[PDB]
């Protein structure tokens, strides 16, 4: 009963978590959490964004009105979902800049269209073909109007549509390109045609090709189709002698976040704002690694698969030394704190965590899980990244552009962990310290550091004694005398 | 007057600045420094880059030779201004890739144009038109020959011009697009003209199409433009049966600094190395917040209105525990350093700051700041970042690489800040530190920390021995047997 | 010899290395290691990719089968090396889109030609030109059939073939332009040509410009290639009354890390991952100032010519204060390790490295080395980095998506070291400091800290006993009360 013991110490758990630091690969923390997302459900939530399952309809053939498309006609959405298995039905036609037209059409995101009063006078209009059937019937995209001759005489054609409205209107027509000089002069008189659209300021003006190419549901013949914006106050101007595939009217251009996205995926009835070809994925996460091609509220994506966050101190079943240093080890017993103190007196043992040091690394830690944590990155309608077709220059672009943002943020993220990490474990290491120092300053010349995070307190120190250090109240004059009697042998 | 006190501490002052770092989001330094530049003065300094202003000429239309366009003729800038009220008032034409002939234009930075002694053998020059007068007169683009029929041939042109200097020319042509057949035959007697330009190395072939577009200027044709340039020791050649608006000469072509900015910002007589369409910028920051867009030496755009780096310690009206902790306090009544010594001896109080201690954190800081601040960041013609028209997959592109660029700088400036406050306080809190670990080891035996960053020095201490703890000169030896009788009783 | 002097010290070298930290331009460590790679062999390493040298063949010409190209039937490489003096002596051509066939045929990295079954009825197949010589004989690009009249008749050619295999087929074509309407009639008897090659979804109607352009090799025609793309399933036709130059078959195509570079580096024996038109580099770096354009495991290309990462201490010939602190100097006599003892006793004078201290700063030192110096980038084909003509929007996107990631991995390299070297040098003081922390704790009562990393211990301390103070089984009782007296007299 003449001497106590105060031992100074940090919690432990039996089951750590390996991290990643500066200067280690592989060090165990008491705790920590994974940053990448990695996993999805496989389905895509139909909420909050407005979900428009495409089916077997691509968007072009649903602008264009192929007949199986029909239901497409007028339709809204915030991310129109492009299936694989989609097929075109109709007469058979190409689109040049096809990836242009898709992008805008996605980004506006809707195919309202108004027909207009378009006066065709000396044609015969509603062209219909055995390579678009509604049922065993000819037929032709619906937003089309096929124009060929009447009688013998197939006019010249001049038409104009103003813009009156406050709304941007987009047109989309077509140049039908005939399999034999035979085939032109039967159909539109003329022997070599010419469509020529135009706005004001800017102009379309194409010809026909002629030649035979592979059946594509009886037709050897194709359709090239090309589009225009007028904006208000513009004019749309037609002039053509033949081959002309006219428009029926406008579809009204918005501007948004609306996109499209390939998928297979089905559609779920769930709650998601981030949005992937694999799946909706949560978004609680700063990286994901579930799919470069991403809608909403996300994650960035990243190359590795795992990072893990530190957000407890090294685990012991840094800078300063003393966590896995003077202080051997770690408490397991210890779970009302992260530091505390053990004590041994006359009136027996016992532990108390120090709840002003446990909140102190714990505010710290909370501080960078809130920066890192933060949810900063919602995209909607970017560039594709996933391609069908080879290309050469415009593709070899994109993909070096996306590959290289992958190598930058896959590079932030592993600093981020990395340094994050190093400082977690030296902040929890210093707060150790910092204890252990306020300890030593309170008992003077009462006790000596025993070097293993211990004092000897020289002294009679029963448990209210202990608790004034505990408290920050001990008063070392009180047992001063006493103290340096048996430290050093002085009265 | 048998002991003394002295106390360690630091500055503080009444109203400090609000930072953020890697563990708190906000914490008060004593002083700060913002790195995001965010206003503009709303003018383009005319230094020291060499300001063109395009008035009511758009570049394209001072290069084709407007007739409204005639001050700009032969004209040099580093930046071309453009503004949005200019207008065209010549014969209506289009530029098939208008964007990238505006864009090696700008780049080249002249409009310098040497006129050539073309041959053209069997037709009549300087067709002119009502779309384009000049003054009462109709006219045409200076720098374009309007080539049509003399009498009743308009013969096969074939004519050529051999590069034999060692630069670059560039030809800006054009190919006219009549409205009707009637004016195709009575300009070029032909039904159907044809327009060749080629090199040894490239060849460019334009059949023009008849047919109205909208009256503009009493004009339903249009011309469209074209250009091709030819390299030293190559040849330009052309071949037209008709339909030719024929170049004068070649413009010459440089590389350079030099670009073009849309703005409607007035130019004025002051010096500035940054400028954007919102105006010219300072740039001692390394960040700014007023346009993507910039010509110059610039600070780098963020998305960020404010980062504020710390340039002074903690406020207090850290790893190591001194500054807000066992030193409870700052002193604002210290004003001639960062960090100094109090104390109470037998002749009375004092304070006397430390300088070593003091230029060691200042050193620090301003190594930092030297390095943060830096200018390093001079960019001239890059892309288009705005647009006025829906394109699709270019443009799309466009964006996407600026909004990526832009994602990672605001992050590298958001991380730049965190990592640098949090080192700045804990570099501040370790020279405080070392101050009065520098002090203890001094007073070996003699003193006693009293744990609050004051030491009780056990001996008569007048201002002479306060001085020489505070110049490193204290011989401890000397007062050591009067220190240990007043701590221990020894004699 | 009633008391020993015992000093904790760190080694130092002669000449150290200046680095750069976070807070100094300028700082000398004992150690250090270059990060950036800016010196090559200047050759190319034939391994471990297989390396084309083109010599004096395009790749283009290689494709197209120019005569003098002949060697290069059925290649493959990993990388194609274009020369700079290669040069084309077969008809004269152009590609539309040149960089984009260019492209996709050197990401395929095979010339592999499969001959196919086309008959072209009632023409005259294998047209050869004085152009084309093959020695002194008229000759033509092997891989295609330049097809004229037979007799007075060239028939309305219509042909086709399936692709029935599992791979895709690539066909590279042409048309013939004739400079004289007598060279049209003399070689395909129709006055106005056309070639149209299709499939099922995509169609090409080239209509030939007859008319002269400047003299090639005796030429004043030209031919204009093009290709087509046909996948498992689809099916070729090629329709043509005149001026089409047939494909023999196809290339077969592959996807890999094939690419081409341009280069006059000679290609010799050796082995090196990473291919730079200057030659190949080391990729033990992870970044290099050699060149942008790059090709395998490469370091990453930065803007700086330097980045040394300190690997060694402080060198005196930190937050902690140790070195360069209370320790006035390190010890260039002490050369097995990186911390350690001397001591002054009875017995003499001596020296010892602490090795648990040393290796801990090495182990630390060696991770963030295995972290920085791991070899992580690994590119193949990507996009063009220089350029020999001016094109405006797609090449200044081009330059700009370049010059965007260069300046951001800069800043990334930068930081990184600046950063790194801060940390290591605070370490290394961190670890000094900890040594001198457990020598104090140790010592207990029986050594007072002289205050320049030296204790004074106050009993006689043999060479055993010091030897028990560096393997840490000092046992203080044994000397503390010999220890008291000589301190205090007090014993
Ligand atoms: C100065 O710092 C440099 C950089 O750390 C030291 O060079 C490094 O030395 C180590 C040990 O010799 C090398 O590690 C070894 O690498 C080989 C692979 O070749 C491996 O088989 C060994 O088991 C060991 O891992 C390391 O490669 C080498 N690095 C470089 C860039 O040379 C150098 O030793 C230091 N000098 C002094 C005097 O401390
Ligand atoms: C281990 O660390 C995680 C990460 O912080 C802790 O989980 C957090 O707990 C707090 C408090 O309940 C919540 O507000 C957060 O939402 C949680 N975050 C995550 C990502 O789940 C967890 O509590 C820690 N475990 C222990 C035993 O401390
Ligand atoms: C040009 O060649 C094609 C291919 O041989 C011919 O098209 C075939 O015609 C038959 C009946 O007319 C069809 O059953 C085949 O399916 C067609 N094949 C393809 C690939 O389309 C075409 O008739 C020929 N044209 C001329 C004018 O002879
Ligand atoms: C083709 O149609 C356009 C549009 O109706 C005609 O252009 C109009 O012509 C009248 C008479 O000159 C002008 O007052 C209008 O301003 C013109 N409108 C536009 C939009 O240009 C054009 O004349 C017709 N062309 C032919 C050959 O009949
Ligand atoms: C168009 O003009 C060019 C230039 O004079 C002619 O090409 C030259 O023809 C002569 C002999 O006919 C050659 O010796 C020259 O080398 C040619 N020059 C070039 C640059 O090619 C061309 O023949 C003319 N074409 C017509 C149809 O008259
Ligand atoms: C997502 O799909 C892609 C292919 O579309 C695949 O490579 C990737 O592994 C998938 N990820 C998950 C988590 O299923
Ligand atoms: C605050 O910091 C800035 C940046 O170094 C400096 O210019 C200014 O003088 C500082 N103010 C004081 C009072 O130190
Ligand atoms: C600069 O101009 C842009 C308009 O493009 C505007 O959005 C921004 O608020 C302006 N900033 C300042 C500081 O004037
Ligand atoms: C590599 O080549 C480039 C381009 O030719 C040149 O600018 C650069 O100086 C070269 N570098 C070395 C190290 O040879």
């Amino acid at each position: 009963n003449n001497t106590a013991t105060l031992c100074l110490g940090h919690h432990a758990v039996p089951n750590g978590t390996i991290v990643k630091t500066i200067t280690d690969d592989q060090i165990e923390v008491t705790n920590a959490t994974e940053l990448v997302q990695s996993s999805s459900t496989g389905k895509i939530c139909n909420n909050p964004h407005r979900i428009l399952d495409g089916r077997d309809c691509k968007l072009m053939d649903a602008l264009l009105g192929d007949p199986h498309c029909d239901v497409f006609q007028d339709e809204t959405w915030d991310l129109y979902v492009e299936r694989s298995s989609a097929s075109s039905n109709c007469y058979p036609y190409d689109v040049p800049d096809y990836a242009s037209l898709r992008s805008l059409v996605a980004s506006s995101g809707t195919l309202e269209f108004i027909t207009e009063g378009f006066t065709w006078t000396g044609v015969t209009q509603n062209g219909e073909s055995g390579a678009c059937k509604r049922g065993p019937a000819n037929g032709f995209f619906s937003r089309l109007n096929w124009l060929t001759k009447s009688g013998s005489v197939y006019p010249l054609l001049n038409v104009t549509m103003p813009n009156n409205d406050n709304f941007d209107k987009l047109y989309v027509w077509g140049v039908h390109h005939p399999s034999t000089n035979q085939e032109q002069t039967n159909l539109y008189v003329q022997a070599s045609g010419r469509v020529t659209v135009s706005t004001r300021r800017s102009q379309q003006t194409i010809i026909p090709n002629i030649g035979s190419r592979p059946l594509v549901r009886g037709q050897s013949g194709r359709i090239s189709i090309y589009w225009t914006i007028v904006k208000p106050g513009d004019i749309l101007m037609i002039n053509s002698n033949g081959n002309l595939v006219a428009p029926r009217g406008y579809f009204k251009m918005r501007t948004g976040k609306s996109s499209i996205m390939r998928s297979n995926a089905p559609i779920d009835t769930c709650i998601s704002e981030c949005i992937t070809p694999n799946g909706s994925i949560p978004n609680d996460k700063p990286f994901q690694n579930v799919n470069k091609i991403t809608y909403g509220a996300c994650p960035k994506y990243v190359k590795q698969s795992t990072l893990k966050l530190a957000t407890g101190m090294r685990n012991v079943p840094g800078l300063f030394g003393a966590i896995a240093g003077f202080i051997e080890n770690g408490w397991e017993g210890m779970i009302d704190g992260w530091y505390g103190f053990r004590h041994k007196n006359s009136e027996g043992t016992g532990q108390a965590a120090d709840l002003k040091s446990t909140q102190a690394a714990i505010d710290q830690i909370n501080g960078k899980l809130n920066r890192v944590i933060e949810k900063t990155n919602e995209k909607f309608h970017q560039i594709e990244k996933e391609f069908l077709e080879v290309e050469g220059r415009i593709q070899d672009l994109e993909k070096y552009v996306e590959d290289t943002k992958i190598d930058l943020w896959s590079y932030n993220a592993e600093l981020l962990v990395a340094l994050e990490n190093q400082h977690t474990i030296d902040l929890t290491d210093s707060e150790m310290n910092k204890l252990f120092e306020k300890t030593r300053r309170q008992l003077r010349e009462n006790a000596e550091d025993m070097g293993n995070g211990c004092f000897k307190i020289y002294h009679k120190c029963d448990n209210a004694c202990i608790e004034s250090i505990r408290n920050g109240t001990y008063d070392h004059d009180i047992y001063r005398d006493e103290a340096l009697n048996n430290r050093f042998q002085i009265k």
